[PDB]
């Protein structure tokens, strides 16, 4: 599924992301936009043997198990295929874990390079909450 901006904002809000660990909703929407272009099926296969999965491009070395990645930690305790669903629940739950495991949103390269320092509120502006 390819989400709309406001639709994804609403879904993320329903799942508790607004102000999760001090990160406003627009940060999360921005991260998804630049990680996956809102596409729940996005995959990026890396040359290091890992793969980035889903709307938030969560990597298979630390976070989910795909059975093919060296050094797998599976800290979200899920198969990576769960991150490719049309429902965002698994991706949100794992994203929460990523920040709970001592990272901030700097874990997402696209957030650090394309969202940090910007008017992230723009990503939710005009939307029904």
């Amino acid at each position: 599924k390819v989400f709309g901006r406001c639709e994804l904002a609403a879904a993320m809000k329903r799942h508790g992301l607004d102000n999760y660990r001090g990160y406003s909703l627009g940060n999360w929407v921005c991260a998804a936009k630049f990680e996956s272009n809102f596409n729940t099926q996005a995959t990026n296969r890396n040359t290091d043997g890992s793969t980035d999965y889903g709307i938030l491009q969560i990597n298979s070395r630390w976070w989910c198990n795909d059975g093919r990645t060296p050094g797998s930690r599976n800290l979200c305790n899920i198969p990576c295929s769960a991150l490719l669903s049309s429902d965002i629940t698994a991706s949100v739950n794992c994203a929460k874990k990523i920040v709970s495991d001592g990272n901030g949103m700097n874990a997402w390269v696209a957030w650090r390079n394309r969202c940090k320092g910007t008017d992230v509120q723009a990503w939710i502006r005009g939307c029904r909450l």
